[PDB]
């Protein structure tokens, strides 16, 4: 019936206190968010910005919230659907953690692809084996389907 005052306080501080190179709005409903995430310098990501959709779940925060890229990427660790591979957004995501702290890592996981990973995805091998190719082909996606700086 009423909307939890958790949500209303980081909603707050998302648009008040935002983390750099991130934005956050709702999209009246404080349940879903668009998102963007600037490329971070230095990376094949740096000349774009990234949308996400974010989604907060009737028994969040007991739920994680569920982030997915709109905009299509290459890396080892994000799916060409957008579904993005991390910890913190499975089993260790807790009530002890904001909004805030999956925007930083979901951040943090674009400036350090991991085709280590024994969850990443089919471009993992090129990515350690021909490094600089699959750097170019990340950069040629952020050209294609990022918004640009």
């Amino acid at each position: 019936a009423s909307l939890p005052k958790r949500i209303i306080k980081e909603t707050e501080k998302l648009v008040s206190d935002p983390v750099p190179g991130i934005t956050a709005e709702p999209h009246d409903n404080l349940r879903y968010f668009q998102v963007t995430i600037e490329g971070p310098e230095q990376s094949p990501y740096e000349d774009g910005i990234f949308e996400l959709e974010l989604y907060l779940p009737d028994d969040y925060p007991m739920e994680a919230p569920k982030v997915r890229f709109l905009t299509k990427i290459y890396h080892p660790n994000i799916d060409r659907l957008g579904r993005i591979e991390l910890d913190v957004l499975k089993t260790n995501w807790s009530p002890a953690l904001q909004i805030r702290t999956v925007l930083l890592s979901i951040q943090a996981l674009l400036a350090s692809p991991n085709p280590n990973d024994p969850l990443a995805n089919d471009v993992a091998e090129d990515w350690i084996k021909n490094e600089q190719g699959a750097k170019a082909k990340a950069r040629e996606w952020t050209k294609l389907y990022a918004k640009k700086k």
